[PDB]
């Protein structure tokens, strides 16, 4: 009989449950690891993505305590210049910036497997992290890239991915990784799970892994299908240190994609990395456009807002109590239904909902 | 799993209640019940301390009715205190009015944390419950406020939420509340659940609150998330000893602002006070600005929904509410199993007053 | 801390599996029994509402070997005209009859709660069978007028309904019906579990009622909630033995009624009794509605057998009885009903049975 | 109460947990076995329908390494032409072309064909024309009539290779084996245009029947082919990883070049007629079938070439060296509604159309 290990849980399946409370959402802070030797000022990173982030979305990130990471959609010449651009920049309209030694702002550079010549340009061009990410982290090619930049560089952050897996968290922080990226099929833009067949639902992922990775003292980004600033609060109170967004961002000033007006609306268009567009065979991704929002700024503000009132919810002081905390029920799909708005016709916009 | 998983919890919409002998007709049932552990009411609804839901004209039918109106505290004291003098001074054709040991109206008005001013107000312009009402019921700045008005009112009877979990009913009630008020979330312009996480479906948590708060004696109002009459059914035999209504009522002659036409048809404002526009008078809201339906008089939306409850309590055989609660049993269903529930396969020609 | 006494299935929750079979779809019996002492030719009643059955329509479900039940909105004097014509209806065309000793078409009749004058005059009329349907029949008034009717007409066969329960089973079983009504809330055009809350769906309800009443050897009448003829059959393997049947029926010439066009298409009108314009501070627990026109009954009842003879064929049973011993079920997903249905296809031809 | 035996999975409600992996998905191996007897180098058959496979769309899926069954909905003549029209494509340049065509010791192409129960005159003419398989299919194989024709035919003609269907249990899978088939087709109610399990109530989820059967027939050596349900690459992916030894599609190759029949235009979009073998059309009455169009999508080479993309990308994921290494160590997720609303594309307009996924 066929193998079935468990019954995976994502996002909607789960709320969490109120606790007591004496603390203010604004007195929470939200100080967390991005890997083992970097923190973050706020625990959101825009996504490895040419529709999302680029120098210039990468800047915002920072200066807002997170971070950006640059996509490897280029050739070496152009992510250096790219990555150089955010060293070059500076943030009191910003007191939270994500800096470095120097008082530069942070930024990541994405490389794929046995890339050396890239990292060696990153590593010169003075990038704090980089992010090894590929569609199959648990694998030869990437430990086998793992051990060697840990070689060649030791003192360099890396992070790697995806993973869905505890056995795959083992594997990567054993091959010396700084943190690990979850996710196999969240992303709003991702089409794995129907080509292939293969994904974990995010919130049994982050769950599997962050147990797996604790034991390294490794911290887990939560990568892709979060839809709203709950999910945000749901990833990290499971365990995640970190979340990367990015259908979310996409639709931005910020974000690299020109703004075009389709019907009277204007979009920005947002497409995944294994899509046939990003790739110019058998693509895992689809094309699309997402409307246009605005400033980071006030998306991000938005996020940030829920994760403080749910800690407050929660009864948290800081993040890592969030964790200690967080107590779950799984709902119904009724449940779902009554979660959301319903049985009211929404005639202004929310800044933090839409549907 | 790592991770604390307590329950899978329930919503209106995922049991039934099993019908069971009855001796009696649904004209016959009392309504009856308990606001708190001292007011009572002729008939079990709230309407819900809403800009767009209770003022005075509204909260005058509901006591009229047999129920209760609370005022919402989105206005000034000098305004808030002048709305619940119009229900009081209002006083064969409303038999069933719940009133006061001198006759008149009985009244309710939402507080917030730390509003002592507003409350010494509100009792000498003689409103009977004052409702603290707050996004999250369990939590010090709550419980300090509860003690602090119960020592300089001790008869005020106070109501206390929002709560969802058997910790926060046990915590409200030793810091002496005279009733809870259930409901993280499940109201239909809420967005609390998925803008923050945080949430119990109402079932869940009316049925967790209620085994806790009557180990005090407590009474629990059921607030939000209710769509039709049978959700009324099924929480009040739960355990729920009254239901807190919005979106049904809002949509009424009695409720406050004014009706406005879209592509033919007539509604009404309805609105979180968690929305954007309802604080405004940055910030991270809960809730959306929306409209309802235009839906006649409060009167004939009463009628129906205990129509309805009247007409739950024949199916389970129960004389009165203390009745349908022991007697209540409950079928869990599937997704599919509320296809069939609804209406389906046929296209509606007429609209059914108590259902669209 | 609240009370749930199961997990309740309807239909589209569970599937037939099939079995070996040494039998074909042609040659299965579907004869089966209404009540302790009435046999059917095939497992339908068509239902007894304003906008289903009268009298042409309950000629045609016996001609085909099943049976109308004539409803109970109209005065009584009325309702003795209908069961006439159909008595006085009256060999190769509709060799299935169901026909009484007298051979005379077998026709059913609707009463209330109390209403025994009206008893008096239909079995002076010669109705086969009295059906006294309530929204709720298990209660007191329901059970006395059981009583009160077996008492003054011991060979007249009585069925009462609806109900939903073991308990309610045993009730009507004590007070000597000869059949019981399963349904509370399964029905197209019904909203008493939105209005109420108060329901059990549907198999899981005949799978309680039908166990409780085979102690006593009460037949079980499954009502409501039949969309499709896979239903049907599900219905019977979990141990019914008729369906009654309400919205498939509504469409179709016999059905009382005239035509009406909407948009460029037909239909007819269908309403639940409990509707306001069925019962004229009222408080419905129904709609009113219109269904498409789909022709002849005959046709529409050709399709519903040809299913369950299909159905009885996977399963492998020569007659219903069989098939109640041999059915097997699964319980499937949400998404394996929608695989189950059509899918990624549009579909150019309307099919007569989909 | 109501016997009621499992709760039964479909293709939606399970997912594939990656695992470490060594393998590239251009190099794992899709070989596998059609019968106890037959080999194909990729795991798809085209389905048995009139719409869907004839000598022009059994060809090209030779060729790629996979193989047709012409259908039985024309009389014996029509279906012997049909069988030789593959037969000669090829007798012994579209040798480079097709490196991985499906051959037998001649060298022609393999190809299937289609029979009914009772119809020994059609299998005779069949086997003399050179089939290299015949699929007795019935809308129920675990009956006595497909169990006797079974016995006659392997009986008559030993060394044929058969296959029959369709059944869903392993009651039936046992049955089956022990009539001594070759291979057992899974599949009651699943197929895109089948209206079973709504006209009948009978059937069972795809997932579930594939897992029921292939513990059993293994016993007997005896593959199993998942045929119908598959809407998107993953599915095949999936179907083979619980057991299944090759797939059967429909669907997906109706709206091709090859597919028999002709386009049509309807609101300017061009589309090929699909439809059930038990439609009323398909008859020439209670059918348990529609009739239906699909969009046109180009070649069967290129829907085909996609398909087999996603399920080496698939074995890439599970870290598989080929089919067998594929069922040993895939690991499955149960998921929830949400969870394959997830799975999906969500939250973004779809603009340009993925040559791998269309809703
Ligand atoms: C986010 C997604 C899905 C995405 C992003 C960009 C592009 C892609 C595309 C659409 C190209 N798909 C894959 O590339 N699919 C894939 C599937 C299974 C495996 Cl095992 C592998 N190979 C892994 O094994 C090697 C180590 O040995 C690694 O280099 C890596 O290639 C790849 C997808
Ligand atoms: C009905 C809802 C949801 C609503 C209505 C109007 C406005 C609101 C807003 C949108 C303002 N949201 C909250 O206020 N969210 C919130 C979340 C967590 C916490 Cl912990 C707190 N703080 C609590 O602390 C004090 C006691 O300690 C209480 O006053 C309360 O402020 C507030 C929401
Ligand atoms: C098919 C349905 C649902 C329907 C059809 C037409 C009309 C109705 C109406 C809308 C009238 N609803 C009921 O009548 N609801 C009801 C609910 C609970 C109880 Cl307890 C009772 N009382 C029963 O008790 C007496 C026998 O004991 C009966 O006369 C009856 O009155 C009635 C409903
Ligand atoms: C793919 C499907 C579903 C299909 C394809 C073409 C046509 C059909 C039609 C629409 C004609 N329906 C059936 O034929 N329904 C059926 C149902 C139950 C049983 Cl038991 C049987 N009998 C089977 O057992 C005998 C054993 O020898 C066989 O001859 C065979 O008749 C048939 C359906
Ligand atoms: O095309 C691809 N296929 C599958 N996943 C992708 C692809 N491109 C990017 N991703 C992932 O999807 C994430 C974005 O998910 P989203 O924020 O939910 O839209 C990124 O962080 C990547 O990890
Ligand atoms: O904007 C807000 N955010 C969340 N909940 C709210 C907000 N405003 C009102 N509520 C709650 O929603 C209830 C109304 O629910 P309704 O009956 O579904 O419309 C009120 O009783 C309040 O407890
Ligand atoms: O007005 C009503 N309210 C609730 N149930 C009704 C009403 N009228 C008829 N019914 C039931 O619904 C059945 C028909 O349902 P259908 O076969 O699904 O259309 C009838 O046989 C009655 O048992
Ligand atoms: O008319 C029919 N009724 C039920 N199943 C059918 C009918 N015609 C073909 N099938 C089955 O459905 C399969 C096609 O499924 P698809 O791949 O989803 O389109 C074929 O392989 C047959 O086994
Ligand atoms: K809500
Ligand atoms: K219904
Ligand atoms: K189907
Ligand atoms: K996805």
């Amino acid at each position: 009989a066929m193998k079935i290990v468990k019954r995976a849980l994502t996002f909607e399946d789960v709320l969490l449950r109120p606790g007591y409370s004496e603390v203010l959402p604004k007195e929470v802070k939200i100080h967390t690891k991005l890997t083992k030797n970097i923190t973050l000022n706020m625990p959101l990173i825009s996504a490895a993505m040419d529709t999302v982030t680029e120098h210039r979305a990468a800047i915002m990130m920072a200066r807002l305590g997170g971070l950006g990471v640059i996509h490897k959609n280029m050739d070496i010449a152009s992510q250096v210049r790219e990555v150089k651009r955010v060293k070059k920049s500076e943030s009191k309209e910003y007191p939270d910036a994500n800096k470095d030694n120097f008082g530069r702002l942070r930024v990541g550079a994405a490389i794929g497997v046995g890339q050396m010549d890239r990292v060696d340009a990153l590593v010169e061009a003075g990038v704090d992290v980089v992010v090894l990410d590929s569609a199959h982290g648990h694998s030869k090619g990437i430990i086998d890239t793992v051990k060697a930049i840990k070689a060649k560089y030791p003192n360099l952050d890396l992070i790697a991915g995806n993973i869905a897996t505890a056995a795959a968290a083992k594997a990567l922080c054993e091959a010396g990784v700084d943190a690990v990226k979850v996710g196999i099929g969240p992303g709003s833009i991702c089409t794995t799970r129907i080509v292939s067949g293969v994904g974990v639902p995010q919130i049994s992922a982050i769950d599997e892994c962050v147990e797996e990775a604790n034991k390294f003292g490794v911290p887990v980004i939560a990568d892709g299908g979060i839809k709203y600033s709950g999910d945000i609060a749901k990833a990290l109170a499971v365990g995640a240190s970190s979340v990367m967004i990015g259908s979310l961002l996409a639709g931005t000033d910020e974000s690299p994609g020109e703004l075009f007006t389709y019907q009277g609306r204007q979009y920005k268009s947002y497409r995944g990395m294994g899509s046939l567009g990003a790739m110019q065979l058998v693509p895992e991704g689809i094309e699309g456009r997402v409307p246009y929002v605005g400033s980071i700024r006030s998306v991000v503000h938005q996020l940030l807002g829920g994760l403080r009132s749910s800690m407050g919810y929660v009864g948290a002081k800081d993040i890592e109590d969030f964790q200690k905390r967080a107590e779950f029920v799984e709902i119904t799909t009724a449940g779902l239904k009554e979660s959301h708005v319903h049985d009211v016709t929404i005639t202004h916009e929310a800044p933090n909902y839409k549907v």
